[PDB]
This record gives structure tokens, C-alpha cells and sequence, in this order.
């Protein structure tokens, strides 16, 4: 039998009730440049199960505790017993305490230590984070404990469902503001020690996990609303961000994202207040803290001046998100995190809604289907994808807890809930959900928990029926792998299922318990108008007059791809689908007109249709206003531009693309009034978007034109920007390809004097778009120099260069002989190989390009590869499979475009 200390999860033995924390962290460094933090805990726990041994998290943590590194007292009248020695476990991250006796079942114990750590800059834990105001660095302190880090600012027992109550205490500057999951109990006070310090005490949380803690420590200033119930809400950021307004459109929009949860919820925000916090360069994102949200600065902050309508998007979706956690994922948390993808799945999901009530006009409800559907399809259409659902007991190092969050667990988690949803209707859902948040408030659950309490509300009602009960429908889609490729002959009714895969000769060798068949719920319109709702189930192949047809008839499934699969048809309705897209496209729904796209070249990739069938879903673009089907043709080909932008094919794609987008420039151009104002809703400011960038790319003169037009404009008239945020992108690219190094120069002043990061990084992306090969050439010596690049904008400007047609081999040449800083570039800061190796090698086709690439792996001799170590094996790999697809799709390809493009 091994030793509970080497098992990487806790005993079940002892069970924390409470804890008393107060930290204190020194933000001036010790003059060996380390800054430290220090602390002081009591955790009260309880007795289970009799015991001679206390394990708990520890992790970074030196201990000066007087005596042992704890000391150990009974609750009340309780006896404890000595404590023989206490010991660090490294590799499990514990605190062991070896006692001379043992625990008593029912019995609460005290357990007090005090410690220190370092205030590192690692983004992890009670972590430092240095930023500049004016001439002066700051250093402010905060906390990220997701997942595994809260042990690493005290000794805790750190599993998630070990829920307990928090009684934080900051000792800290006293002029600086201390924050944490809750209010402050009052006024700070002085530390009497040493008066230059404050005391901050704050309430006592609920009932809650460790890692939803946080506790902040900085000059930062807030706006602030008091919603009607009296619920405080405010934004921080740093003191000049909150000057310039750039709070103001999270203060907007959080109250009303709060009542609509609360409502759709039907459960009161379980909090007094909520905080929401601008840190910079906070590179998880966004954490959920509960009552004190963190977001970095980009994600949260929102300038109308210079910012883009995705840019808005951005920041109410993102509140949207974390929000949602505030009852999902917080209130009710899931057990373990081999449940993970519930809680982000879930809140992937209502995100959309949150921000829909926020945005009520933009029907962001929309955007799931480009953003995460056939996003994470891409994925999960691959041998290599992996379940929702993994064994809990397969989870069990911080790093594995780790590998739970990807897009499988977001987007996936997302899609299928989505489709649960709507196959149960929302006001089902919901009561399920109200259901299952009641039952468990404070406490933790599985999966199996919301089934359960969604099968209470169907059987509690007569008009939703389903073939099989919500588990196990459910199980078909969170405990295998993919999904199903849905094939309708319309001539005869006959409808299919087969694992879908992109690659048609890949090996599947991960088994299901179900063959890979799903239960899957179809919906289906003829003619335009909605059929019967049609349950597909646990077979290959079935029929039903749903999906017969007649000549003159045609029948498209899915509708607005509620469901997590694709579908493919028959050439007969696929051709009969267009006629209608020719003639009147209204009459499909907008979604669909997107997924006829997404799916066809799926399909294609697949082979299961012809590349060119694919190619005639894009013909009825030329009278497409909407963003979403442009948005699926401009995704599904960005691949054809990569592979033939240097070849042949090029000319007639373009010669295509300026046929089938000029209407709808033309459209905008009237619409907007010649471009002086934008269009009315997010969609819409969307597809104008998409319009301009793809006009110019593809060569449309009326877009070159004003896109030298503005940018003249502009180089006359500095202070005055006229470019709207929305277009700086292609605009600021297009006019630079157009231009010279009048162009360029300006271009690359302007972004070494622009504050806002976002202006930035636009700049930093045209500037690649230069047609000069010894522009490119210098610029590429500029991005190995931190004075005019930032190391953490390097590898993306040289892979923006690479983007360049002009710029590939530039690129390519540049990183094969700079290879040598490797050894300059792994020791400090990361600098990620992987993704620069991905897009400068990302259009090599053919057989010359792949010996380059062997040749350039032949340096094989040390130096190494390092964190893209074999991400230059993915990038051979990926080299052989596009030579393939090129010898297969060249012929067809070109002379379907030359056929199409008048
Ligand atoms: C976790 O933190 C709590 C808050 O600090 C502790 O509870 C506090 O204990 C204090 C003393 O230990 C009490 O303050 C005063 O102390 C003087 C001693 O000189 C006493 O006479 C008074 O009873 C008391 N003052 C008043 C106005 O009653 C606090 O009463 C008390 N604060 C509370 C309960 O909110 C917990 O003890 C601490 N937990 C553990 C396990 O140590
Ligand atoms: C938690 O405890 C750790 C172990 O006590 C501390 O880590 C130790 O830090 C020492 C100095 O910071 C290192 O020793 C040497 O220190 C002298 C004088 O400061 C230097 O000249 C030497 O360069 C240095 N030795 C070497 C080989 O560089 C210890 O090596 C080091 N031990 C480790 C890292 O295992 C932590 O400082 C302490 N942390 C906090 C936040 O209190
Ligand atoms: C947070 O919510 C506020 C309340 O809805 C928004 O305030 C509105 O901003 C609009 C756009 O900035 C203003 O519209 C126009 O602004 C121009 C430019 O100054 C004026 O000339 C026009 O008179 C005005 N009205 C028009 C075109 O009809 C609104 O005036 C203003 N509304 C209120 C009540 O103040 C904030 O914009 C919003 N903040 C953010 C950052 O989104
Ligand atoms: C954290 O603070 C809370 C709030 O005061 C403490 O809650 C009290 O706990 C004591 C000791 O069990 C009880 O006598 C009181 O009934 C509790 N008060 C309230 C208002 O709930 C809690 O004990 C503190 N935690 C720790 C570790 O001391
Ligand atoms: C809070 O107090 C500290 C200590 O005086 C201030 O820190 C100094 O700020 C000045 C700028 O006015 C700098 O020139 C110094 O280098 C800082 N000193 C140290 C030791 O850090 C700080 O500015 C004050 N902050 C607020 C918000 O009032
Ligand atoms: C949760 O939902 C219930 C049921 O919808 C809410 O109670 C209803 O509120 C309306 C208010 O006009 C009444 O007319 C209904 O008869 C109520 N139903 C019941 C069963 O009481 C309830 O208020 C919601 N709670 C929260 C916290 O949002
Ligand atoms: C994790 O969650 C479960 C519930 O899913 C908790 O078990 C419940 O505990 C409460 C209060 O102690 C009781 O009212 C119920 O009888 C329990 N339900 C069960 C066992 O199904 C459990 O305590 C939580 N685990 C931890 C470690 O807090
Ligand atoms: C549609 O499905 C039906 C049956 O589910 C298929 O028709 C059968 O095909 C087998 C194969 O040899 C024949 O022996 C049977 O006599 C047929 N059954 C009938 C007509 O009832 C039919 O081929 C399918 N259509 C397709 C795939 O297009
Ligand atoms: C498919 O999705 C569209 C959105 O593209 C849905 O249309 C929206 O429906 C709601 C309620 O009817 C309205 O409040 C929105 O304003 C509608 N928008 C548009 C553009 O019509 C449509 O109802 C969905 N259809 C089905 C069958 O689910
Ligand atoms: C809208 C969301 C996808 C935003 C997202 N944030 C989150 O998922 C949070 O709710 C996560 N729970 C926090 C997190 C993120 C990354 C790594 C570790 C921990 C992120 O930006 O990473
Ligand atoms: C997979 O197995 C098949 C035969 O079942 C074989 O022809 C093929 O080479 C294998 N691998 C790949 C990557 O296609
Ligand atoms: C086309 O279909 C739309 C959407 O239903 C309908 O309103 C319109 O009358 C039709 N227009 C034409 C020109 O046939
Ligand atoms: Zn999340």
C-alpha cells in the first residue's frame, strides 16, 4: 500500500469548515531585486474518517511558523493530538503533518501557520505585475488561483469541491486600495507595527472553492453603478484608463447582463457586489474570481475613438462569459475538473444570451455557429480528438488538469448544451437549470446532475417528447469522440450517419461504446417552410418522407445548425438548394446559407462531394448582403488562397472573388452615404467589413482607391484620423501595399507613438503589407530589436512579413538563418517556436519546398527546436498532406474559376 502524500488527490479523511488568511505583499523588491509576500492562515476542519496524518496543499511556500511549520488546536473542548514532525512533498505539492496520535471523527481541528512566498511575476498565485504610468513603473499585487494556485499563496486544502468560508485580511500600503472577493468589513486601519501599512479587513465569503478566490492590492480607481436590488457594481482599471471613460461600456453593460442571468437563472446573484478589474497584460484572459472578476485590459477597457465594433463584441462577450460563472461554475461547481468542460461549455454558451440582452439588436445568438461550431468541428473532425467527458481518475496532476481546458471543453461544451437546449425548448431548459442551481447551491456536482434535474422537468410535462431519456441521448455526445456526418438521398427519404473525418483515409483507433453512432435531433425546412421535427436514432441508416423530395422541390437540414453535425445531400437537391440561392435567397435562412458553405467544403476535404460542388455554393455570394455565408466562403477558402497565391490558379480566384464581391461593395458604398457613415447593426458593420477587406485584397480598384484615398487624407491631416476603426485593418493595409516608403515611414510613426494597444497591433499587421521586397527586409532586421519591437510582437510580425506573398521567402530565409537564437531566446521570455514555424512554413505545397524543409531540420545538431520542438514535425507532415491536395485540386480548381469568373 503506497503513502496517501504521494497521491496527487487528498483524502477524503479531514474536511475544511473555514479559513482565516491575511496576506501582506511587499512591493518594494529587497534589493536582491525579489519581492515577497507574507502570511499568516488558520483553517478550521473537520474529523470523517479517525486519522494520524493531515495532508493539505502547499506549493512555493517557505514556513516560519514558531515551532513545527503549523501549529494545531481543538475546537472548543476537543483534545488535538501532538504533532511528530511536519514535512513539504514537492512533486504532489503538500504540506504533510505526521501526528503522535490520531483525529477524532466529528471533531474540529484549528491549524495555524504563517508563511511566505515569492511575489513573482508568473501569473500564478499572489503574483506582482509591473506596468507604467507617466515616468513611473507600478507594481500592483493580485491573484490567479485557476486551477491549482491557490496553494500557492497558502496552505489550503485546494480541490474544488472542498468548499469552505473565507475570512481575508490585506495588510498593505495605506495608500493603496485593497480589494477581495468581498466587501471590506470598514474603514482600514493602521498596522501598529509599522503605520505606513493599512489593515483591509474584508467579510466573510460564502461557502466556496479555493480556486474562485482573489485579492488585490493596487492604486487602480473605479466608475461605479448601484443596480436597484442595491447591488454595487464597478470597473477598475488604472487610474488614467478610468480618466480617458474607457470603463464605460462594461459599467453599461454589467448590470444588465447580472438581471438577465438572475432572471434567466431564476436565482438572485448570490453577492452583495461585484467587481470587475482591468489588469494589463493578464495573459489567462479572463478568471471568474467570485465578486471580483479580472480581465486584462484589452478585454474589459473599450475607447469608441479607436476601437472596432469586434472590439465591443469582444468586451461584452467576455463579460457575458465570466458572468455567467457567477452561478454557474461558482454557486454550483463541478466536482472535478474532468467535468471542466460543463462549466466552460456552459458558460460558452450564455455568454451569447448575457450579451444578447445587453446588445438585444446585434443577434450575437448568431455568432456561436462561425465561432464555435465549425470552429471546434475542425478539430473534432480528426483520429486525434478526445471525448467531453474523461474519467475523473484519469485527472490528477495540475498538468492534466490543465490539458481540460481546450476547445474541445469550450466549444464543444458550447455546441452540444446549445443543441440540448433547443431540442428541449429554452423555457424547459431553463426550469431544469433552475432545477439543478437550487438543488445544489453550494455544493458541487457531475454531469449526471444536470441530466438528472433536465429529465425532472421533461417528465414533469406533456409536450416535449424524446426517443430516450436526457442521459442517454446526452452520452451519445459527451462520451465519444466527433460527431456524425448526416447524408439525405431526397430521392428516396433515406438518411445516414457515418463518424465524420476530414481525412477520409484516417485510421480511427479510439473505440466507442456506441460504434460511433449518436441519437441526433434534426430539424428540417421545404421550400422554405419548417417541417416536423425528426429524431434520428442509434442507426446507420433509416427513412422518412421528411427528407423524400419531388423534382421541382428541395429540403435542407439543421436549421440555424442547432445540431452538432454536418450534412451532406444528393447532387440533385444540393443543385436544386443553389437555384434557390440564385433566385431567392431569403427564403433560406440566413444560418444555412452559411452552412451549405461550411459543410460543402468539409464534404469536399472529405471527399464525399466534388471540391467544384463546394465551389457552386459560393456563386450566389454576388447577391448576398449578410455577413455569415461571406464570412463561410472567406474561411473556407483562405486555405485555396494559401496554397495557390503564387501559382496560376491565382489570377481567375481573384478575377471571381472582385465578381462576387463588387455588388455588395457597391451596396455599402451606397448604404453608407460613400462611406461617411456606418451601417446600422453589428451584423451588418460585419459584412462591411468582410467587404472592403475582401474588394481590396482581391484587387477591386474602386477599393484601392479609397483606400489611398483616406490614407492620403490621413498623412495630410495626422491629428485627424478619418480611417473608421472598423476598417483600419484593410484600409491601413491596402494603402501601404499601394505606397512606398512615404507610406511606410508614417505608418511605422504612428505605431511607435500609439498608446492603445489594439491601434497597435493594426499598424504592426499593415506595415507587413508593404509590395517592397527591401521594406519587408528591414523591417524583418527591426523585429529582433526590443527598442523598436516588443519581444512579445516579435514571431507574429515576422509571421504577418511571411503572410506577405512577396514576404514568404523573406520570411522563410530570415528564420532559417536566425535560427541561432534559439539560445538567445528560451531563457528569457518563451517566444514561442511553435507558432512561428507554423505560419512561415504554412503555404510550402510541393516536393522542392518539403526538401527545404528536411534541409533546414538537418541543422538537427543542438541549438534543438525548443517549445516548437516537433511542432517542426507537424509542419513536415502538414507540407505532405498539402503537395497531395495540390496534385488532386490544381486542375479542377483553375479551370472552375476560369469558368466562373466571366
Ligand atoms: C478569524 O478572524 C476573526 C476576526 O479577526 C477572529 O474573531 C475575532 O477575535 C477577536 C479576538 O481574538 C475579537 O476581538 C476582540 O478581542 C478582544 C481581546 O482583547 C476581546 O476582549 C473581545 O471579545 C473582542 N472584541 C469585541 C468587540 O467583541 C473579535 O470579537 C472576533 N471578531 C469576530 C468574531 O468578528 C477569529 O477568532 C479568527 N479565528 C480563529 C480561529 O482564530
Ligand atoms: C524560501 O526559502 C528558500 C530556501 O531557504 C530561499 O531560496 C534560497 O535563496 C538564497 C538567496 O536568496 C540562495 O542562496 C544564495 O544566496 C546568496 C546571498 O543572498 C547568493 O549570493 C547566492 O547567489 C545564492 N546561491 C546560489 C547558488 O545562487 C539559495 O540557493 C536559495 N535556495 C533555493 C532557491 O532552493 C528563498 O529565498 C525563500 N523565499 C522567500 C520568498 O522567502
Ligand atoms: C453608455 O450608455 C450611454 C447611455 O445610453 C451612452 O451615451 C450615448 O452615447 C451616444 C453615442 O456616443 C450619444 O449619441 C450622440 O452623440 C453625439 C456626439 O457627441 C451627439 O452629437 C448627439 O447629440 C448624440 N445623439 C444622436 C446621434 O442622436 C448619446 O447622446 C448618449 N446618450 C446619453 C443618454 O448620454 C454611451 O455612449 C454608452 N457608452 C459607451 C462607451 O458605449
Ligand atoms: C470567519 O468569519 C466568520 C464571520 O464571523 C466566523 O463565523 C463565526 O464562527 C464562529 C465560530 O464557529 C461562530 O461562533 C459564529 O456563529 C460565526 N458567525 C457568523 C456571523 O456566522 C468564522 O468562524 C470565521 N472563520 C474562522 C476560520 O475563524
Ligand atoms: C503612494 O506612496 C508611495 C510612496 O511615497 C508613492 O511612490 C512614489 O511615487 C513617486 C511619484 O510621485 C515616485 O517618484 C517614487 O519613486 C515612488 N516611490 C517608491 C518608493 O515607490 C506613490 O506615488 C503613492 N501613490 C499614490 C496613488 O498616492
Ligand atoms: C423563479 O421562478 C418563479 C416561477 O416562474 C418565480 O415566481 C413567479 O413569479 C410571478 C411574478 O409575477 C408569479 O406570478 C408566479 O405565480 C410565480 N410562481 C411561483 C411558483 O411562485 C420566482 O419569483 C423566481 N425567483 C427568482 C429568484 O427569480
Ligand atoms: C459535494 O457535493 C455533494 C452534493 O452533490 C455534497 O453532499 C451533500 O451534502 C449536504 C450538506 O452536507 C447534504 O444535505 C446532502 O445530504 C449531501 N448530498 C449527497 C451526499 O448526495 C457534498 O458534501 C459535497 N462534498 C464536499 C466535500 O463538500
Ligand atoms: C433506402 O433504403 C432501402 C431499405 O432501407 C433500400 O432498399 C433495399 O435495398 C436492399 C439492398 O439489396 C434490397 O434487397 C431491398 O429489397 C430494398 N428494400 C426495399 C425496396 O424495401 C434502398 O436501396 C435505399 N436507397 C438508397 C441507398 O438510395
Ligand atoms: C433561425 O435563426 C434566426 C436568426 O438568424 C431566427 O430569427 C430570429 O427569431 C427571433 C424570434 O422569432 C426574432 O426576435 C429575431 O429578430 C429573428 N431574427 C431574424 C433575422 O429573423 C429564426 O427564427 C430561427 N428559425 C428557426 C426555425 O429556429
Ligand atoms: C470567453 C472566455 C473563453 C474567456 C477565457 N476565460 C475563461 O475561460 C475563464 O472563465 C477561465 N475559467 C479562466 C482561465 C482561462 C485560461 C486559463 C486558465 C484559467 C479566456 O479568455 O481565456
Ligand atoms: C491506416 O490503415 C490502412 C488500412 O486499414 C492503411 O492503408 C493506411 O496506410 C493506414 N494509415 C493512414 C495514415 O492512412
Ligand atoms: C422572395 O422571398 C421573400 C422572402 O419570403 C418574399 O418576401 C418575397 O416576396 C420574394 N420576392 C420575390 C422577388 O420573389
Ligand atoms: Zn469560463
Amino acid at each position: 500500500q503506497s503513502k496517501p502524500w504521494n497521491r496527487y488527490r487528498l483524502p477524503t479523511t479531514l474536511l475544511p469548515d473555514s479559513y482565516n488568511v491575511t496576506l501582506r505583499p511587499y512591493l518594494t523588491p529587497n534589493a536582491d531585486g525579489l519581492y515577497i509576500f507574507k502570511g499568516k492562515s488558520i483553517v478550521r476542519f473537520l474529523c470523517q474518517e479517525p486519522t494520524d496524518v493531515i495532508i493539505i496543499h502547499s506549493k512555493k511556500l517557505n514556513y516560519t511558523t514558531q515551532g513545527h511549520m503549523v501549529v494545531l488546536r481543538g475546537v472548543g473542548d476537543s483534545q488535538v493530538p501532538e504533532i511528530d514532525r511536519t514535512e513539504l512533498v514537492e512533486l504532489t505539492e503538500y504540506l504533510v503533518v505526521h501526528l503522535k496520535g490520531s483525529l477524532q471523527p466529528g471533531h474540529m481541528y484549528e491549524m495555524e501557520s504563517e508563511f511566505q512566498g515569492e511575489l513573482a511575476d508568473d501569473l500564478a498565485g499572489f503574483y506582482r505585475s509591473e506596468y507604467m504610468e507617466g515616468n513611473v513603473k507600478k507594481v500592483l499585487a493580485t491573484t490567479q488561483m485557476q486551477s491549482t494556485d491557490a496553494r500557492k499563496s497558502f496552505p489550503c486544502f485546494d480541490e474544488p469541491a472542498m468548499k469552505a468560508t473565507f475570512n481575508i485580511t490585506l495588510i498593505h500600503p495605506n495608500n493603496l486600495t485593497a480589494l477581495s472577493n468581498m466587501p471590506p468589513k470598514g474603514s482600514s486601519t493602521p498596522l501598529a507595527e509599522d503605520p505606513n501599512w493599512s489593515v483591509t479587513e474584508f467579510e466573510t465569503t460564502p461557502v466556496m472553492s479555493t480556486y474562485l478566490l482573489a485579492y488585490i492590492v493596487s492604486e487602480f480607481q473605479s466608475v461605479n453603478e448601484t443596480a436597484q436590488n442595491g447591488v454595487l457594481i464597478r470597473i477598475w482599471a488604472r487610474p488614467n484608463a478610468i480618466a480617458e471613460g474607457h470603463g464605460m461600456y462594461a459599467l453599461n453593460v454589467t448590470g444588465p447582463i447580472l438581471n438577465f442571468f438572475a432572471n434567466h437563472y431564476n436565482t438572485s446573484y448570490p453577492l452583495p457586489k461585484s467587481d470587475q478589474i482591468a489588469l494589463p497584460d493578464f495573459n489567462a484572459g479572463a478568471m471568474e474570481n467570485w465578486g471580483l472578476v479580472t480581465y486584462r485590459e484589452n478585454a474589459l477597457l473599450f475607447d469608441p475613438q479607436s476601437s472596432s465594433i469586434s472590439n465591443k463584441e469582444r468586451v461584452v462577450t467576455v463579460i457575458a462569459h465570466e458572468l455567467a460563472h457567477q452561478w454557474f461554475g461558482n454557486l454550483v461547481t463541478l466536482a472535478w475538473w474532468n467535468d471542466l468542460w460543463l462549466n466552460e461549455g456552459f458558460a460558452s454558451y450564455v455568454e451569447y444570451l448575457g450579451a444578447d440582452h445587453a446588445e438585444p439588436t446585434w443577434n450575437l445568438k448568431d455568432l456561436i455557429v462561425p465561432g464555435d461550431v465549425y470552429r471546434v468541428m475542425a478539430v473534432d473532425a480528426l483520429a486525434s480528438s478526445h471525448p467531453l467527458t474523461t474519467p475523473a481518475e484519469e485527472v490528477n496532476t495540475p498538468a492534466q488538469i490543465s490539458e481540460m481546458f481546450d476547445s474541445i471543453s469550450y466549444s464543444k461544451g458550447a455546441s452540444v448544451i446549445r443543441m440540448l437546449s433547443n431540442f428541449l425548448t429554452e423555457d424547459l431548459f431553463k426550469e431544469g437549470l433552475a432545477s439543478y442551481l437550487h438543488a445544489f447551491a453550494y455544493q458541487n456536482t457531475t454531469y449526471l446532475d444536470l441530466w438528472e434535474h433536465l429529465q425532472k422537468a421533461v417528465d414533469a410535462q406533456t409536450s416535449i417528447r424524446l426517443p430516450d431519456t436526457v442521459r442517454a441521448i446526452m452520452d451519445r455526445w459527451t462520451l465519444q469522440m466527433g460527431f456524425p456526418v448526416i447524408t439525405v438521398d431526397t430521392k428516396t427519404g433515406n438518411i445516414s450517419q457515418k463518424h465524420f473525418l476530414l481525412d477520409s483515409e484516417s485510421n480511427v483507433t479510439r473505440s466507442s461504446a456506441f460504434d460511433y453512432l449518436w441519437i441526433v435531433p434534426i430539424s428540417s425546412i421545404k421550400n422554405g417552410v419548417m417541417q416536423d421535427h425528426y429524431w434520428l436514432r442509434d442507426v446507420s441508416q433509416a427513412q422518412n418522407d421528411l427528407f423524400k423530395t419531388a423534382s421541382d422541390d428541395w429540403v435542407l437540414l439543421n436549421v440555424n445548425v442547432t445540431g452538432y453535425f454536418q450534412v451532406n445531400y444528393d447532387e440533385d437537391n444540393w443543385r436544386m438548394i443553389q437555384h434557390q440561392l440564385q433566385t431567392n435567397l431569403s427564403v433560406i435562412p440566413v444560418i444555412n446559407r452559411a452552412q451549405v458553405i461550411y459543410d460543402s467544403f468539409n464534404l469536399a476535404t472529405a471527399h464525399m462531394v466534388p471540391v467544384t460542388l463546394a465551389l457552386d455554393n459560393t456563386l450566389f455570394l454576388n447577391g448576398e448582403k449578410e455577413y455569415m455565408p461571406w464570412q463561410a466562403a472567406l474561411s473556407s477558402l483562405s486555405y485555396f488562397s494559401l496554397m495557390f497565391d503564387r501559382s496560376e490558379v491565382y489570377g481567375p480566384m481573384k478575377k471571381y472573388l472582385r465578381k462576387q464581391v463588387e455588388p455588395l461593395f457597391q451596396h455599402f458604398e451606397t448604404l453608407t452615404k460613400n462611406w461617411t457613415e456606418r451601417p446600422e447593426n453589428l451584423m451588418d458593420q460585419y459584412s462591411e467589413i468582410n467587404a472592403i477587406s475582401t474588394a481590396c485584397s482581391n484587387g477591386l480598384p474602386q477599393c484601392e482607391n479609397l483606400a489611398k484615398t483616406l490614407f492620403d487624407q490621413w498623412m495630410s491631416d495626422p491629428e485627424n484620423n478619418p480611417i473608421h476603426p472598423n476598417l483600419r485593418s484593410t484600409i491601413y493595409c491596402n494603402a501601404i501595399a499601394q505606397g512606398g516608403q512615404d507610406q511606410w515611414d508614417f505608418a511605422w510613426g504612428q505605431l511607435q507613438q500609439a498608446q492603445l494597444v489594439n491601434e497597435a497591433d493594426k499598424l504592426r499587421s499593415a506595415l507587413a503589407c508593404s509590395n517592397e521586397v527591401w521594406l519587408l527586409n528591414r523591417y524583418l532586421g527591426y523585429t529582433l530589436n526590443p527598442d523598436l519591437i516588443r519581444k512579445q510582437d516579435a514571431t507574429s510580425t515576422i509571421n504577418s512579413i511571411a503572410s506577405n506573398v512577396i514576404g514568404q521567402p523573406l520570411a522563410w530565409d530570415f528564420v532559417q538563418s536566425n535560427w541561432k537564437k534559439l539560445f538567445q531566446d528560451y531563457g528569457g521570455g518563451s517566444f514561442s517556436f511553435s507558432n512561428l514555424i507554423q505560419g512561415v512554413t504554412r503555404r510550402f505545397s510541393s516536393e522542392f519546398e518539403l526538401q527545404q524543409l528536411e534541409q533546414f531540420k538537418k541543422n538537427n545538431m543542438d541549438v534543438g527546436f525548443g517549445s516548437g520542438t516537433r511542432a517542426l514535425e507537424q509542419a513536415l507532415e502538414k507540407t505532405k498532406a498539402n503537395i497531395k491536395w495540390v496534385k488532386e485540386n490544381k486542375e479542377v480548381v483553375l479551370n472552375w474559376f476560369i469558368e466562373h469568373s466571366s
